[PDB]
């Protein structure tokens, strides 16, 4: 038993809430918040500026320093970081940017990084500015992360959609 409120489940494993991540990560305070990153882990909008906001732009000094020693994330990889105020650790997880032309098929690769962790609270990759169907999306996590996972979407429309034609 945990601390997660209010989500409705969808599969075995995976819950959907319409939240703003940053909220659900200040009350619940979880093992594992997911970011959705960028190669650079440039946290300039959407979840990432957001939860950098939320740590008063820790997030992004640690990333700095961590792309100063390791170089550029791959399209579907991760990294741990710390979580600061907002968790124990953050996953910054890089799902494929269709407005750059990346592949689509590496949003898979990409959810595959949650199956190293028991238990997250995470956003939907790839959806918003990097282009791709939210549908989609909850599609591929649904057939790929097999640990707890809590998805926390943002859009009031956006939920209403995913929930009502998820199948
Ligand atoms: C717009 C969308 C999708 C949606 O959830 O509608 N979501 C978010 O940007 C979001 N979700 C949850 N909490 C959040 N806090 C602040 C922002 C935010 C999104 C955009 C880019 C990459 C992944 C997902």
């Amino acid at each position: 038993v945990n601390s997660f409120s209010g989500y409705l489940k969808l599969t075995d494993n995976v819950y959907i809430k319409n939240a703003d991540i940053v909220e659900e990560a200040k009350k619940v305070k979880p093992t594992v918040v997911v970011n959705a990153a960028n190669v650079y882990l440039k946290h300039g909008g959407g979840v990432a500026g957001a939860l950098n906001k939320a740590t008063n732009n820790a997030m992004q000094v640690e990333s700095d320093d961590y792309i100063a020693t390791n170089g550029p994330l791959k399209v579907g990889g991760s990294c741990v970081l710390s979580g600061h105020n907002l968790a124990k650790h953050c996953l910054h997880v890089v799902g494929p940017n269709v407005n750059k032309g990346e592949d689509i098929q590496l949003l898979k690769s990409a959810y595959e990084n949650f199956n190293q962790h028991e238990v997250l609270l995470a956003p939907l990759l790839s959806a918003g500015i990097f282009g791709a169907d939210p549908i989609h999306s909850l599609r591929v996590c649904v057939d790929t992360v097999r640990t707890n996972v809590y998805l926390a979407v943002f859009d009031k429309n956006l939920y209403d959609k995913l929930v009502s034609s998820f199948l």
